[PDB]
């Protein structure tokens, strides 16, 4: 059973648009859905998730479409403030409409004592963006005389980046693409990869049982 | 048609021991089933491939095992010193026996000039591995007052890495676990994934190809 599943929750987008709906229709299903998938997975014993919600890459897509989903982000608090899940959001969350800012931070201060699922939001992420961040704390403590070149290892960068051991064990990517896009590049080094074409949306129990007994056959 | 495949050589153990035969039975198709896979590639107009040769967790196999593929390594120059593909090597060659890095220096000088297929064999290599020497040579000159910390972005991280822009467009790994086992980790950001279960001393034309339209259905 994975203790730490990574979810990259593609399709939303798609799922509108196949059926001829604008894209806010397929948004709409994010939070309820991932919801759903937490309150099965902290059933089945998983542990951690760590969801891709807004990628470092997004901020690319329409104007309107990224206000949408900015705005939709604040429903944050309202969705897991009362959930018994933990939450954490990783990410440049200094980027983010201050109202935001204030409603992560407060979901997290509230959901902090919670001692089920562990909820990681990736709002703002990519990986290039954690292991860059992490090298300018790294730099800035060599700066300062807190380490040699030659402390730089492993164990260090698990320290400064966002996403933090024990890594996933498993990857879901719904929507059918078979890409990593940026996500946790570094703490996917060792992680099993399950992609399926069926759109978040439409992800099930019955979907996640499926990914979980194929990642028990080794 | 990918411009730059990533390849993870997987199988080449289990292909022999699923026949009761040693390990060494399947490690002497790497080179000539690469050599082939070169060839096919480049006919095809493929620029550059970054075979997974030896990662650095393949310490831990056995003494004798790990002796045998250091020992076999060094067919490197014969097998590919006038095949007219340039090659590169990229890992911690430090670490290798003295006559395996010569030959790997030779093998690198005499092919530079070639023009076709650009083959990077990683050979005790790891995605760690790269970012932690990337990021040492950026303290290095952070602490030499050749950069800020605000200069650290991806480009200069592309500069200090091993394996370089242009990143794979493809990723095949053979042999059928769906992990990228700490091979070009921020490399493969936006790569697509392929992984068959095909091992790799089986893999031929037809299982590359079909990889290919794989990849050509976006």
């Amino acid at each position: 059973m994975p203790k730490h599943i990574a979810l990259i929750m593609d399709g939303n987008r798609r799922w509108a648009k196949d059926k001829g709906l604008d894209v806010s229709e397929g948004y709409k299903h994010l939070f309820p859905k991932l919801k759903e998938i937490c309150d099965i997975s902290s059933k089945l014993g998983i542990q951690v998730i760590t969801a891709f919600a807004f990628s470092t890459e997004n901020w690319k897509r329409a104007k309107g479409e990224v206000d949408f989903l900015m705005q939709m982000f604040e429903e944050l608090y309202d969705e897991f403030s009362r959930s018994g899940v933990r939450v954490s959001i990783i990410g440049c969350k200094t980027d983010l409409p201050m109202t935001l800012q204030k409603c992560i931070a407060l979901t997290e201060e509230t959901t902090k004592g919670n001692k089920g699922l562990h909820l990681v939001i990736a709002l703002n992420y990519g990986g290039y963006y954690d292991i860059l961040q992490a090298t300018k704390s790294i730099v800035n403590k060599a700066m300062n005389g807190l380490l040699d070149v030659e402390d730089i290892n492993k164990n260090l960068f698990d320290q400064e980046l966002e996403s933090k051991c024990p890594n996933p064990d498993l990857l879901i990517r719904t929507g059918g693409d078979q890409r990593v896009s940026n996500f946790l590049l570094w703490q996917l080094a060792y992680t099993e990869f399950y992609f399926t074409k069926t759109l978040f949306p439409d992800f099930g129990e019955e979907d996640l049982k499926e990914a979980i007994i194929n990642f028990q056959q080794r």
